[PDB]
């Protein structure tokens, strides 16, 4: 909720990038900085009350108040079929990143089948860091 | 919640970089930094009643007041199904990061089947660091 | 929750970075640094009553009060078919970060099957790190 960030390289404050071929000659850098955060976040005062029946008083018949059901689920659930008579593959590869046929999955489930929840429920998903580097 | 973040590099309060054939000669730098972080995050008072009955009086009949289900669930469930005469694979590979027909899989399940649930809950994923480096 | 990070290379709060040819010289490098953190998080307070009944008074009938089910999960259930009559592999690798029809799994389950849970649940999954390295 609060500074959520994709930053491709570089992250500062004060940043100083002095460089190719630069003369940074008889300089007077001063600095006098304020930067104090206060953050009061999510405080929360809550008063709950949750009932499915709260009062029955005398000869009253409840039935089937609440029903959640039937349920049929089904994720992450897909085919890839490969009939083939006859396959030839030549790869050549050099200072390749390369995924073939391969299968990459996160599943993240939280509160997924509850009667009440009361609170902070949080899922933070960060992927993968990859890279080829050749002189 | 509160300063996520994705860097692709390089993360600083305060950075010098000095590089690439760069002179940096008589250079005064002074620096006055106030940088406080005050949190006060996440700051529950809670005051909850969970009750299916609460209150029941004499001859009364309550059947069935909450029915969850029923409840079929899949995950991750998928089909590569391979038919084939004749492969020929040639494969040459030189400083390469490579992944060929690998399953990858992250399941988190936090709180999955709970009646109720007070206060915090997390889930983080941080995935995989891969590299190929060369001369 | 706070200070969540994926950072590629570096993390530092001054940083200096001097490199590649460079002349540094004659620098007056002073600092004056404030940087005091106060964390007060997920503090709580629950007062939290939870009754399937609260009060019964008389000849009152209760049945199924709360029903959770049939339950059936299944979860990382994939189905990887292969049928060939002939194969070939050649594979030539140097310097190569390499997998071949590999399985990685992770499940992480925490408060799976609770009628009530009180407090902070917490999930932090950091995959693996891997490298190559040639001269």
């Amino acid at each position: 909720s609060i500074d959520v960030k994709y930053i491709g390289v570089k992250s500062a404050y004060v940043s100083y990038d002095v460089q190719k071929r630069t003369i940074y000659l008889n300089i007077t850098n001063t600095l006098n900085i304020t930067n104090n955060n206060y953050y009061s976040v999510e405080v929360e005062n809550i008063t709950a009350q949750v009932q499915f029946s709260k009062t029955v008083i005398g000869k009253a018949r409840l039935n089937n108040i609440s029903i959640i059901g039937p349920l049929d689920m089904k994720q992450i659930d897909y085919t890839v079929p490969t009939v083939i008579a006859e396959e030839m593959s030549y790869m050549y590869d050099f200072c390749t990143l390369i995924s073939i046929k391969v299968h990459n999955i996160v599943l993240m489930m939280q509160v997924t089948v509850t009667t009440t929840y009361f609170g902070h429920s949080e899922q933070i998903s960060q992927e993968r860091y990859q890279y080829v580097d050749c002189g």
